[PDB]
């Protein structure tokens, strides 16, 4: 009673939010105009299945709502009838060749870049979209002589083998061939990338690779159980099929309905994480000219590494006073700690960056602040022997006396690697801090 009504309560709200949502990424993406051509290509594949995905949801839904689930005679006339399962198959091929047609496209990118130049183009993709649309109705046309009324169903109108033969050839070349070119293609490029790897076309390529990684995957769940479905007709012949059936095809309309609230949800999610990723390297890198412009854009300034290096850590660190500078600008934490519990001054004063060093004090740097190791800032300027910033350290009310977990003083690391000039410096402070107490 009730099962019924909770299922029509689903596939309508899948066909407002799914409509819209698809609506939405259409014209989106058609305002949107990105420099990088590869950018533009693969958005254009993806708005070619966005349309596959809007056209499920308009025409086939509606006749699945009604017939298929609501009222179990044939309502929609042979017109209807053949022209379901037409646009139905004309859309699997659509989606396809798309798939396939990225693969492609962003294959040759990364592995044949110079064959590419001369042969990819925006003019080109945007027309041979249309080319794939075409062929994508042309291989939708048997499904027109496949189908027909009887006595009221819309039931097939042509022989088991005959229909045993077209559900083959099209789960072959409209999902078992495009999944495999684009499993094989989209592993071959991403194993170049990643060595490539170890910058605008480049930063398109990355974004390009993770797309269609989404893209194959997200297609993969929801049309194979539908094309496993297809496949028993062609070799199978207890109730348990009647609940697959249903739920196989039930579940093409949730992905198609999700699928572009999910890409515009894991957009900003990656946006966010690619953003900050971006400038963790570009500060580490020294490349400053980046940093300032990933700033503006939006990037998190106390971003964090898996080791919990943050832009400060890192420029401090590899010592580029000009980022820590502009970090600091852009409301950095001077006190911000990683794993060990190490602070932009504890790096500052392990390189020996002295300028950096009178910064990270003047933005206010806690100059006695201790790690897990029990180390403090004085104890790596004595231990690696800068005898300049040991000065500036002491001035900035450094603890002479503070040990570590070794039971080590900062003038025993001092006089332990023997770096005398430095060991008097803090035997003279130490004697100041007891006439000081006295
Ligand atoms: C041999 O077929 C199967 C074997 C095992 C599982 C299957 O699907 C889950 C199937 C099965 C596959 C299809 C199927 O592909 N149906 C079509 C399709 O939806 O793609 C329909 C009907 C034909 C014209 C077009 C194109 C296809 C063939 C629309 N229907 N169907 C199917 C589904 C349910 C029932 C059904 O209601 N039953 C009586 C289930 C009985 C189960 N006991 C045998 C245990 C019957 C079938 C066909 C055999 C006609």
């Amino acid at each position: 009673i009730y099962s019924k009504v909770l299922v029509t309560a689903i596939y309508l709200a899948l066909f407002v939010v799914g409509t819209v949502g698809n609506g939405v990424t259409l014209f989106t993406l058609a305002r949107k105009k990105s420099l990088q051509s590869l950018q533009s290509r693969v958005d254009y594949y993806l708005g070619s299945l966005a349309l596959s995905d809007l056209l499920i949801l308009l025409f086939a839904l509606p006749v699945d709502l009604y017939n298929f689930i609501w009222v179990h005679p044939w309502a929609f006339g042979d017109a209807g009838c053949k022209g379901y399962y037409f646009l139905r198959e004309a859309c699997t091929y659509a989606t396809a060749l798309n798939v396939v047609s990225l693969s492609v496209e962003l294959y040759l990118a990364i592995c044949h870049p110079f064959k590419a130049k001369t042969l990819m183009s925006r003019s080109r993709t945007k027309k041979f979209i249309s080319a794939i649309w075409l062929a994508s109705a042309l291989l939708a046309i048997p499904m027109l002589f496949t189908m027909g009324l009887q006595n009221l169903v819309c039931t097939p109108i042509v022989d088991t083998a005959t229909l045993r033969v077209v559900i083959q050839l099209n789960t072959f070349m409209s999902f078992l061939f495009p999944m495999l070119v684009a499993s094989i293609l989209n592993t071959v490029a991403a194993r170049r990338l990643t060595v490539m790897v170890h910058p605008g076309r480049v930063q398109a390529l990355r974004r390009g690779v993770l797309v269609l990684r989404a893209v194959v995957i997200a297609f993969v769940v929801c049309w194979l159980p539908y094309h496993v479905r297809r496949l028993m007709f062609v070799y199978i012949s207890f109730d348990f099929y009647h609940y697959f059936y249903m739920l196989s095809n039930a579940l093409v309309y949730v992905s198609a309905a999700i699928n572009p609230i999910l890409y515009n949800l894991a957009e900003d999610l990656v946006e966010d994480w690619e953003k900050a990723r971006k400038l963790l390297e570009a500060a580490r890198k020294g490349q400053d000219d980046e940093v300032r412009i990933l700033l503006a854009n939006g990037a998190d300034v106390n971003t964090a590494d898996e080791t919990g290096f943050t832009p400060l850590h890192l420029a401090a660190w590899e010592g580029h006073l000009g980022i820590v500078e502009v970090l600091l600008k852009n409301g950095a934490d001077v006190n911000a700690n990683d794993e060990r519990g190490h602070t932009p001054l504890h790096l500052a004063a392990y390189t020996g960056h002295l300028e950096i060093v009178e910064v990270l004090l003047k933005n206010g740097a806690g100059v006695n602040a201790t790690d897990v190791i029990g180390t403090a800032p004085l104890h790596l300027a004595a231990m690696w022997g800068h005898l300049e910033i040991v000065e500036v350290l002491l001035k900035n009310g450094a603890d002479v006396n503070a040990q570590d977990k070794f039971g080590k003083t900062p003038f025993d690391l001092a006089i332990d690697n023997g770096n005398e000039d430095i060991a008097e410096v803090l035997q003279k402070a130490a004697t100041r801090e007891l006439e000081v107490l006295f």
